Formats: C-alpha cells, sequence, structure tokens
C-alpha cells in the first residue's frame, strides 16, 4: 500500500554552529503528530567527551561546552506502543570567521 505513518523521532535537522557560539539546542518537540510521546532521551554516541547535556531527559536538551568537531547525539523516544525509535543528529562547530592575534 502506500505510505502513512509519520516521523516517530525527530532529532531537528542538521546543527552548524559558529564559535565563539560553543552551545546548542536540540528542541525534539515535533517528534510525533498523532501518537504523543511519553519518552525523551538524549545522548551523545558519537563525537570528543567534553560537552555538558543538559535536562537529556526531556525533549529539549542543551549541550554546553562545543569545540570544532562532530558531535552526534542520539534521540531515543517511546510511544504508547511502546515503540522504540532513534534518531541522532550531526552537530558541526566551525570557527569563528575573522584572523586572530595572539
Amino acid at each position: 500500500g502506500s505510505s502513512g505513518s509519520s516521523g516517530q523521532a525527530d532529532a531537528g535537522p542538521d546543527k552548524e554552529l559558529t564559535l565563539p557560539v560553543d552551545s546548542t539546542t536540540l528542541d525534539g518537540s515535533k517528534s510525533s503528530d498523532d501518537q504523543k510521546i511519553i519518552s525523551y532521551l538524549w545522548e551523545k554516541t558519537q563525537g570528543p567527551d567534553g560537552v555538558q547535556l543538559e535536562n537529556a531527559n526531556s525533549s529539549v536538551a542543551t549541550v554546553t561546552g562545543l569545540q570544532v568537531g562532530t558531535y552526534v547525539f542520539t534521540l531515543t523516544v517511546k510511544d504508547e506502543r511502546n515503540l522504540q525509535s532513534q534518531s541522532s543528529v550531526n552537530v558541526i562547530v566551525k570557527e569563528e570567521s575573522g584572523p586572530s592575534s595572539g
């Protein structure tokens, strides 16, 4: 038949930060449309160990202390039907445009 099931877990689009902006927010409020969600988990699968995740157990998580690198955060949520879904997001960090001295 045709496709109907919508996105189970949406960890938002690609995240691109540019110093000094060393912090971002993973708003996953748009994970479901019809079937509500009663589970939220934010963890860093790949990337350098250091960043600090806040409210990981919430639809909206915050990661501070980001550096020029690649941070992969997987979002594991569940629906009324104990449906196990996963959704990661590529977080790239660029350097603050412009030269520097010191």
